[PDB]
């Protein structure tokens, strides 16, 4: 219980509310760029 996403998975830059479990710490979460509603996570 209480997990977190996976390396080298997608990520919502746009999750207001931070609805989505997030990455666990040590993974951040970027946008492929400015003007998208998605990205990746990895493991910093």
């Amino acid at each position: 219980y209480s997990r977190c996403q996976l390396q080298g998975f997608n990520c919502v830059v746009r999750s207001y509310g931070l609805p989505t479990i997030p990455c666990c710490r040590g993974l951040t979460c970027r946008s492929y760029f400015p003007g998208s509603t998605y990205g990746r996570c990895q493991r910093y």
